[PDB]
Order: C-alpha cells, then structure tokens, then sequence
C-alpha cells in the first residue's frame, strides 16, 4: 500500500526482519501491528500479517546441495500463552494426517475409511491433556458448566469393567461431529443442552460456540447456508476419550507419535477450533489437499516462477490441489486482523431452532396516559385525559430466544479476567483492587478504538509459575494511563436519589488526553 | 486550565489566559490500598451467579440470555430496598441433580416482573458517539410499577 | 410490549411475544391545567435576565456571551443552596445610567467563581448520537471546590 | 455451624478423646485420619463457592494434580505444599 493512508498507519515499510544466530539459525520475525486504510470505520485497508515458504539450502564441503523446505505464519498477539485451546492447530494437523496420511496406521484404516476399535489408547498421552485444558478455560471465561470434568469425582485412571459406566456418562456428555452435508441441520452440533427435564439439564461439552452460530441457514441469498452451533473436539480427539470410554486403555509411560516436539511446539500454541475464521488460521488448515505429509504444507511453483510472474491472487490452493503460494494460510482472515480479535469474545447462540442462527425481531410499544383530577372541592368536575402513544423497533439481524451466552477463543481472546496490580501505584491508576473479575476489554468501546489500542490490553499468566499445580492468573501489564475511569451513580440514570447509594464503573479512552 | 488563540490575521495578538482550579475530597473510612477484592459467605448470600432462564418468555422478561455470569443482587439498589424486596432473589440449584458428579447450578425462581431494564450506551456518559458501539445494563425497582 | 420474528426459513415460524405493564404516580398539591406562566415580584426578585460580563476573563468564568437572555438564579439547584449561597447571585444594574431614557440593565457583581458548568449534549439524555449538535447549558455548586 | 458445635466438643467436651488431650491442652499428633470422612469433604466445599462467587485461586485445591488419597512418603511433600497453603488460626491476645 504505497503513499499515505488516510485513516490508522500513515507509511507501511516492513513485513519484518530475518535474522541468524552464532551458528547460522535463522529467526523469522513479523509485523510491527501496522493497520490502515482510506475508508471510515470498509474497503482500501490492509495489515502487518504474512505466510510463507521457508527454504533451506545447506551446502557441503564438496561443494554439494541438500535443499529442505518448511513454512512461516504470522499472527496478533498470544495475551494468554499459558492457557491452552482445547484443539489446538497441532490437533487439526495431527486429525488431518491420520484421516489422509497414515500417519498412525495403528489408529486408523485408510482402506477402510473407519477408525480401528482394537486400539489401545493411554491416559497421560491422549486423555489427560483434554481434561487440563479445560480446567484452564476459568481464568479467561465463565465456564462453570466444564467443572464436573476435570473434579475427578470418579477416578479416571480406572479402566475396570465396575468403572465403565461412569467413564460413559462422561464421555456421552461430549458433542458428535456433524456431517459434513449442504442441508441437513439436525445434527448433534446445533444440540446445546444434554435434556429438556428439570433435574438432567447441562450443556453439552466441548461448551464454547462453533464454526457457524452467526448467520442462518436463508442468509446471503441461499436457503442450504452451512450451519454449526455449537463446539465438538476435533475426529482424532473424541476417538481417543471413545477408547478411553470403552476402557481400552492404559496407565503409566507411553511413546510418542511420529511427530517432532518441534513442530508441535509452533502450531500447537495456534486455535484449532473454532474456526469462525479464527486466530492466527482458518478452516483452509483442515483440507488434506494443502499438505505433501503430515504437519508438512504443500509448496506451489518455485522462487523462479514468482521472480517472473508474481503471486496468484484469484487462486484457491484448496480448488487447485498444487499446493500453496506465499500468502495463502493467512488471506481468509480480517482485514485489518483486529476485526477478528474484535469479534473473538462471546456469542448469543439461538439453541431451540438447528437451521436458525439470527432473524429479524420487532418490537412494539403501546402506551396509554391517563389523567384524573381529584381533592377538587364541592361541585367541582375536571374532565379526565387520554393519549395513545406507540414506539416500533426492527432489527434485521438479531439471535432468536431462547439463546446462550457462549464462549469463541476463551485462551486466544480473554473475556472474564482477575486483576493483578499489588502495589498502591497500580491500584489507584487501574481504580479496581487486587482479585476482582471484571472484563478484559474495558476501556476499549469501539473497533476503531480496538484498531489504535489492542498494544494497551493485559497479559493473562501465572503468578505462581513456580509451583505446579497451584496456578493463580491475573492480568499483568496492562496499559492503566491510558483509560480514564467514571464511577456513575444508579440514580443518574433512574432519576431515583435511593438508587444512588449502588454505583458501576465506565472505563473509556479520551482522545483528548496527552 | 490553559486558553490560547492562534490563526490570528498579520498584526493582531490575543493573550492567553489561565485560571487554576482546586477540588478536595475527605472519607473517614475507607479501606486502605493495597486493596484485596475478598468474599463474605458465597453459599449464604450469592454474589456472582448465572441466567437460568430457558425459555423465551424468562429471556424477556430477565433481558439476559442463559448461562452468563451477572451480580445475584442486581436491581436491589439500596438498603431499603433489600428490606422490602428480598424475596424477589434467586434460589440457587442444580439443574442437573439426577447426575451426581456433574452438576449445573444456575439462578431460579427469580421474581423477574419486578425489576424494570435500561440499556445505558457508554456515550451517554462521555458525551462520545462511538462509545455507544458499547452499552451496560442497569436493573432498578419502580416503586410507581404495579 | 410486543415481539414478532420474521425472515425465519421456510416453514419455520416462532410464537409472538406480548406483555403488559402499568405506571401509576399520584402527586398531592399540583396545580390545575390549563395553567397561565405569571411572575411574582420580578424587580425585587429577578427571573430572566442579561449577562454583562464585557471582557474574556469575565466571559470564561461565566461560560457565557454578553448581551444573553438566561436564569437569573442559575446554578442554585436547592432550597438549602439558596440559604448558604444567596449573595452569590447579581445585581441588575443600568450599565447606561449616565444617559436618561436610554436604560441597559444587565447582571452585575456576580460571583462565577463559586458556580461549576458543563455542556450536556443532547444524545446523553435521548442516547441519539444525532442530537449531539446541541446541548444544554447546565450550572451547579460543587462542595468540594476549594 | 456444625464443625463449631463439634470443634467446641473436641476441646472442651472430651467428644473424641483419641483426637485431644484435655489435660495437655493438646491435640494428639497419633490420631489417625480417614480421606473420605475428614478430607473429602473439605475438597468438596471449596469446590462449590464457584457456582455462587469468583475464587478461582482456590482453584488447585481439588484439582488433583496429584493424587490426594496417596499417603506413601513419596507423596509427603506434595501433601505437605498443599497444606502449608493454609492460613493457621490466629491466637486470642
Ligand atoms: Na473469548
Ligand atoms: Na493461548
Ligand atoms: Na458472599
Ligand atoms: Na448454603
Ligand atoms: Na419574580
């Protein structure tokens, strides 16, 4: 985007820097948080984000190559790096290899198209994690409902026939997968309660929204538009809880798959799901078409094709089966990137109707005042008044009741957060004292507001770091001078003076202040 | 407080002017900073609960949809008003009892006809029009309401 | 209050929603409608008066330009208010004594210092952005100047 | 008000005598606990404030990230990290 941008980020100069050590390794790094465009807040906008090829030539001391390749994402910033989503990328990854590259063939029948039942699954390895990321969704949301999966009410690690019927209660508590079909709604996915009898109520796990609890089945000219509510683990991840389930498994030291710690260690810290679009990728990551092996992204033509002829921007490296250009794991997301960290934070799910999302609602108002003297004195008579007064209120897209406040990146987008400042200082400055649940986003009111500040908001991690299993997180380095703060009275706003005994806190961003 | 003109034609100056304000502010008892934000008896008087309503009619009627966490005394504004109004509060149980081990307490029975809503835009409090992309709920008793 | 959804799919449809609530307030000593506007003792006690503050140190602790037609008592919000503060309010003297039939009465000797303002737009009170191209001009005492 | 009543009974009242020694004034250090009727409960508590307040620090005390039954010295230290986490009682001066 050459010249001068009109709106947010004047001059764009860098995509970022590429370093190497003492012995020659190389360090990819990105973005600065450039973001701007010439429409108000729109069209002629851009961002810092990329992905690309990552080549590897290592010549020998006679003088011959050994040519390697890998690839490079940028992404906005972790503000939770400890707390862990549910599916990860590594997940979707590691799905994706099993169903379509043999990675396990242990796991699973390529020739069959089926899982292998037979398959001896291991506590520590495939279960146990499931259980701890859940139990780290509470420092980030309100997600009380999971509890009961991570108490151990029951031991877990049984696997004896007197212990099967609990671990089935468990695991029939998660959510199916949905089949992947143009116009069939009614699916487990679009299920958000366990029952409709009082005394046997509780949402379905995973609870956090899905792929599509934003537009309805008749949005954008279409009657068949592709729905999915609510969240389910990922194919690969319910199978192995399945075996668990089942009791084919086992306790104790387990080997690992055959993927490096290194490859994990990168996308592993990347949403896997939702993809809605998502964070850092989206739903491009889950088409096998894109990878030559497991974990490894295909690569479409060589440096000499795009010295000559450029990028292909009409191209869908899912349509084409080639592989992918520089570019193509990040161009499904916003533009700018703030969009969808603005819109990573809490949906309102329609639940009684699977093929309805949002409809329009109207809402009349009709009123009647009325008017009658008395204490008149003897012989007096005033005639009463009337009036027929009314309001009507249309909203083109709106969640349809009932609906349920449900959760998108919990780990990847705070929302229900405690606060950390310990000293006087800090406590006068963030006006809160230490403890307290309040949002992660006060302050910031609007996206454009988000599009200037996102480098303002809090870093969510462990005060206690150093001991395991007795976490405490709080937010930590959040800009405070920034955000001025409003105490405003009830009564302010009710006229009612009793009312003003309870007051509630307005956080903002004066523009103003210097 | 700071004023200073500028854009003036050739030839005319206007001088600045300034004026000094001053506000002071005394409380006898206050807690002292640092500050720790502590809980009295959770199971005796709940503080931080969740929308335990189901159906459309309870949607409504509550304004806030299920499963969202939100003050237990909302609406009650005053000492007074919680001697004349608390039993319009919310019981607190476990909508899954069948199912020991998994339990699912949300708020139930709450006397929703009783609290009027006001969706106040953030604006409206710093006179800034964007600001009113976001808004807060205020609940209040009427006590003119019958 | 009535609910209706509409650009449902095919075949679906959900229930309307309607419900009904009443305000009732009864206020003991209200004068009569119709009812005429009429002054008591308007020289001895002003209403409506001019500001005659002439220079901009004048002009910025009044808030307000010369020549303006505005509450004589401005400011004073209460009863109790107007006991403390009373000699705070101006004297409504001809600033063209010295010719004789050419009268020009505006305020005199009021003190501004005592009286805090605020510009409240209009969109505050409606929560329409839109009306903020006005707003009202609103003057009290705050205790807690010094 | 029950875990008063019978506090009260342990060190006044001769309750439980194999617990307290009301000539010594002492608990008995050779009293032997069992998890399920003086432990569990306790875990079970802290795990309900949740559904009625915010106290998430409270957290990785009935987490177990380990295992709370297992009593073997190898597990002492473990115990003993969870139990150092708890405030001592106050002396009435
Ligand atoms: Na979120
Ligand atoms: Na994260
Ligand atoms: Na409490
Ligand atoms: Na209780
Ligand atoms: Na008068």
């Amino acid at each position: 985007p050459s010249g001068e941008l009109l709106q947010g980020s004047k001059h764009f100069e860098s995509l970022g820097t590429l370093r190497t050590d003492s012995q020659g390794r190389l360090i990819v790094l990105g973005g600065y948080g450039f973001a701007g465009g010439n429409t108000d807040l729109g069209d002629d906008w851009y961002d810092d984000i990329s992905d690309g090829s990552v080549t590897c030539v290592v010549t020998y001391s006679d003088d011959s190559s050994e040519t390697s390749t890998a690839w490079m994402v940028v992404g906005s910033p972790d503000f939770a790096p400890e707390i862990v989503n549910i599916s990860t990328l590594s997940d979707t990854c590691f799905d994706v290899g099993v169903r379509n590259f043999d990675l396990v063939p242990d796991m699973y029948d390529s020739a069959t198209g089926h899982y292998k039942s037979d398959y001896v699954a291991n506590f520590d390895r495939d279960i146990l994690p499931i259980i701890q990321r859940i139990s780290q969704y509470q420092w980030v949301s309100n997600v009380q409902s999971m509890s009961g999966f991570f108490s151990f009410q029951f031991d877990y690690r049984d696997g004896s026939a007197a212990n099967k019927a609990n671990r089935m209660k468990y695991y029939n508590y998660f959510r199916q997968l949905d089949n992947k079909v143009i116009g069939d709604y009614d699916q487990p996915q679009q299920v958000l309660m366990s029952s409709e009898v009082e005394g046997d109520i509780l949402p379905l796990m995973p609870m956090n929204s899905g792929s599509n609890s934003v537009s309805s089945s008749n949005f954008y000219d279409l009657t068949d538009n592709v729905v999915e509510k609510f969240l389910a683990l990922d194919a690969t991840q319910l199978f192995l809880l399945g075996q668990w389930a089942e009791g084919e498994f086992t306790a104790g030291p387990a080997d690992d798959y055959p993927v490096s710690d290194m490859d994990t260690a990168s996308i592993g810290n990347c949403v896997g799901l939702p993809m809605c679009p998502g964070i850092e990728m989206t739903w491009s990551l889950q088409n096998p078409v894109i990878y030559k092996d497991a974990y490894q992204i295909k690569h479409y033509q060589d440096k000499a094709y795009f010295d000559v002829n450029g990028l292909t921007p009409e191209r869908d490296e899912c349509e084409e089966e080639t592989g992918c250009e520089p570019g193509d794991l990040t161009k499904r997301m916003a533009c700018p990137w703030q969009a969808d960290f603005f819109n990573c934070t809490i949906q309102t799910v329609n639940f009684s109707e699977p093929s309805v999302n949002k409809a329009s609602q109207t809402e009349t108002v009709t009123s009647r005042t009325h008017y009658e003297w008395g204490n008149l004195p003897a012989g007096v008579s005033v005639p009463d008044q009337s009036s027929v007064s009314a309001t009507k209120n249309v909203d083109e897209k709106v969640p349809l009741p009932p609906a349920y406040y449900s959760y998108w990146w919990p780990p990847q987008s705070p929302w229900d957060v405690l606060t950390g400042e310990l000293d006087t200082e800090g406590q006068l400055h963030s006006h809160l004292p230490a403890g307290q649940q309040i949002n992660y986003a006060r302050g910031i009111n609007s996206y454009s507001q988000m599009v200037e500040h996102w480098s303002a908001l809090a870093f969510i991690r462990d005060r206690n770091q150093n001991n395991d299993g007795f976490p405490f997180f709080t937010e930590t380095e959040r800009n405070h001078e920034l955000f001025d703060f409003k105490e405003v009275l009830v009564g302010q706003v009710t006229g009612n003076s009793e009312d003003n005994e309870t007051s509630l806190p307005v956080f903002f961003i004066n523009a103003n202040k210097e």
